[PDB]
């Protein structure tokens, strides 16, 4: 009995939950910075807790249980407007690297690991502002983990040094769990430690 799409405030944190309706799955907001997602096969879904607005430099801690059975990722995720950008700082992932179809921009060292940087463009696709064209910025951790601190400003400075624009107006900034035609479970707690 799939939880309906929702976004807004819970216990002082912003959250977003969306699915394409094809998979059975339950999204629950728990106390404080915690959320839980249980999902089956059949569709595309993404949900998590965080802040609105995001900042170019926030120190975000996360911890918990992350158990994908197939294609999935755990990342700091969010959007800017002017320009329209969807960005991903990927800390862990299942069977496939979500940035494999993007242009390689080199590496950066952040929070104890090398991260591979990338950029892609999506044309006429679903976004926070309806069907639009937007750029996607990627930073993917080489040493996968399920707990730790992410200094987002390490990634936004790396993207800026690579030529990308990072002066957009921020929308939300969450620690999101995504599943893509595969089943899984996750229970994650986030916090701002800056």
């Amino acid at each position: 009995g799939t939880t309906p799409n929702s976004e807004g405030w819970h216990d002082g944190y912003y959250y977003s939950w969306w699915s394409d309706g094809g998979g059975d799955s339950t999204y629950t907001n728990n106390s404080g910075g915690t959320y839980e997602i249980t999902w089956g096969n059949g569709g595309n879904l993404v949900g998590g807790k965080g802040w609105n607005p995001g900042l170019n430099a926030r120190a975000i801690h996360f911890t918990g249980v992350y158990q994908p059975n197939g294609t999935s990722y755990l990342s700091v995720y969010g959007w800017t407007r002017n320009p329209l950008v969807e960005y991903y700082i990927v800390e862990n992932f299942g069977s496939s690297n979500p940035s494999s179809g993007s242009t390689d921009l080199g590496t950066v060292s952040c929070d104890g690991s090398t991260y591979t940087l990338g950029q892609s463009t999506r044309y006429n696709a679903p976004s926070i502002d309806g069907t639009q064209t937007f750029n996607q910025y990627w930073s993917v951790r080489q040493d996968k983990r399920s707990s730790g601190t992410v200094q987002t400003g390490c990634h936004f400075d790396a993207w800026a040094s690579a030529g990308l624009n990072v002066t957009g107006d921020h929308y939300y900034q969450i620690v999101a769990t995504e599943g893509y035609f595969s089943s899984g479970y996750a229970r994650i707690t986030v916090a701002d430690v800056g």
